[PDB]
């Protein structure tokens, strides 16, 4: 796998976000995650940390997985880095994600976030208190 370049448009939620790649606005959606709805328990959380992660981030970079790079809703399937740190472990580290919607084809970062799950479930964080 390869990071490429994008640019933050705009934050939409814990789990999805509009960036630009390759010089067009795309909505992507972090691969492996599922951070709770808006208006459910601990979305707002998640989609405070996010956007804290892009709007503090200089670089921000996409890497798609060897499957499918864009879901049935046009949206992109990534995982993010900002500043060379990935948004889809760091919200699982947090508790504030869950490991999820794991394809086989698309599941490389797979065992990597289930590690961070395991520890923000020892640490009883957010999600998991
Ligand atoms: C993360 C991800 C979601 N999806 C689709 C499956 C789910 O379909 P349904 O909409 O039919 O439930 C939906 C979940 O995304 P959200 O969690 O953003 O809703 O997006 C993929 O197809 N591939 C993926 O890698
Ligand atoms: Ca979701």
């Amino acid at each position: 796998l390869h990071k490429e370049p994008a640019t933050l448009i705009k934050a939409i939620d814990g789990d999805t976000v509009k960036l630009m790649y390759k010089g067009q606005p795309m909505t992507f959606r972090l691969l492996l995650v599922d951070t709770p709805e808006f208006n459910e328990k601990y979305g707002p959380e998640a989609s405070a940390f996010t956007k804290k992660m892009h709007e503090n981030a200089k670089k921000i970079e996409v890497e798609f997985d060897k499957g499918q790079r864009t879901d049935k809703y046009g949206r992109g399937l990534a995982y993010e880095y900002a500043d060379g740190k990935m948004v889809n472990e760091a919200l699982v580290r947090q508790g504030l994600a869950k490991v999820a919607y794991v394809y086989k084809g698309n599941n490389t970062h797979e065992q990597l976030l289930r590690k961070a799950e395991a520890q923000a479930k020892k640490e009883k964080l957010n999600i998991w208190s």
